[PDB]
């Protein structure tokens, strides 16, 4: 009935988004939340957030934070024994973790453009410290690759808007202008579609563009983005109930994946 | 030492933006920084908060939650003999605060757009369970009254992108078609700039828009937004200050104003 969440910085909306469906969910249940915020980047930035929530006493750690698989492993050795769930790791981690699928949300988004007659795509990856930009990187060649086709332009962002909007323009003052971009977050896919519209392109029209995510204000950018929702609410509900389960000693004990959608908007086409 | 900070939902990037803020400070200086996140709406629900952070024997609490005169006291209260620290109340209340300057902010807008000769203005409030939309809507009035301008129409949303599309539509379609617009936050404005864009309107030359916060999104909104920004990073700095010092034994004891700007984009003409 205390659960700590160490986090990747809030100031990105997804963190701040499942943060919130924990809190809902250990709300239904009588669980309270404290939330520790992880000092930028590194498994010694989440080793000290986690210590800090264990200082006051959780019973279960929800770790919210990019760990590569090492990391992962320092980080859950760190947990001592406190139940601890990783929601921002790979699959392949021997560690207790519920992921979103990466392989279906880089198909849905793969296979639409594909599906839409896109041949020009580029993709706006997340920071590759991160394990799941990489793992979302790599499922866009995956399936891009399977339908014998090459991104013109690859680049990598910080999961910022800003960021989105930097390596759009750079890509697009080198001439390179795909038709459509996979973005790995819809932050940056709000960059992104404003590096083309004052470039004087359409969104949709000129170039598709596929987010990430499915946060909030999606729905409501200019034109609304088409991208993989990732239920945060899901991802909080089960996590928590997840966690419970753990430190009840009858849980499940490695990874899950959740399945994602895609969200068809009016950035496609 | 120990930071507690309770907040009203994350989900909204401007206490996000004010969280990372203060944890950026506390970083700087050592301290640590829990988070209680409070539940919906109201002062029982921010009690518990406080009470879930006393718990942890936080050294010090920062509560950047909506309070009502009363409701603040009230929860000031509940601090027990723990130094606290109120970021959305009204600089009436006695208690330890550092607010934004809500007379300048509204000000700032209504004069901008009167500058502009703009004289078909409408509001859209933030949610009226909240201290701060109240003061917003409040400065808005007083300065339109000023200028003996009535607004044309104005609505309420819930600080969501989505609640400033539905209340901008819903305008629209009843015919009521400002030339401005005055928003209480930035994620509003966003959703009422897509509401004017689906009606086939020019944000700018058809309908201006000021949003309120420049949270980090909203240079790369379409077009790019001019708002009232709120320094949260000097939020966050001057919160952790102050908070330390009242620690010790020697901070200066009420309310504080910090100062907001007009930060002039593309939306406004
Ligand atoms: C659970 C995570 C893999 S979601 C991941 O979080 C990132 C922060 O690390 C960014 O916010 C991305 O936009 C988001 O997809
Ligand atoms: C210090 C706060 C009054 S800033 C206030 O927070 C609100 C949520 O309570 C919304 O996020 C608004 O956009 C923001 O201006």
């Amino acid at each position: 009935l205390l659960i700590g969440v160490a986090t990747s910085s809030l100031a990105l909306h997804a963190p701040s988004q499942i943060v919130a469906a924990i809190k809902s969910r250990a709300d239904q249940l009588g669980a309270s939340v404290v939330v520790s915020m992880v000092e930028r980047s590194g498994v010694e930035a989440c080793k000290a957030a986690v210590h800090n929530l264990l200082a006051q006493r959780v019973s279960g750690l929800i770790i919210n934070y990019p760990l590569d698989d090492q990391d992962a492993i320092a980080v859950e050795a760190a947990c001592t024994n406190v139940p601890a769930l990783f929601l921002d790791v790979s699959d392949q981690t021997p560690i207790n973790s519920i992921i979103f699928s990466h392989e279906d949300g880089t198909r849905l988004g793969v296979e639409h453009l594909v599906a839409l007659g896109h041949q020009q795509i580029a993709l706006l990856a997340g920071p590759l410290s991160s394990v799941s930009a990489r793992l979302r990187l790599a499922g866009w060649h995956k399936y891009l690759t399977r339908n014998q086709i090459q991104p013109i332009a690859e680049r990598e962002g910080d999961w910022s808007a800003m960021s989105g909007f930097q390596q759009t323009m750079q890509m697009l003052n080198e001439g390179i202008v795909p038709t459509a971009m996979l973005v790995a977050n819809d932050q940056m896919a709000l960059g992104a579609m404003r590096a083309i519209t004052e470039s004087g392109l359409r969104v949709g029209a000129d170039i598709s563009v596929v987010g990430y995510d499915d946060t909030e204000d999606s729905s409501c950018y200019i034109p609304p983005l088409t991208t993989i929702k990732q239920d945060f609410r899901l991802l909080g509900q089960t996590s928590v109930d997840r966690l419970l389960q753990l430190s009840q000693g009858q849980a499940v004990k490695g990874n899950q994946l959740l399945p994602v959608s895609l969200v068809k908007r009016k950035t496609t086409l």
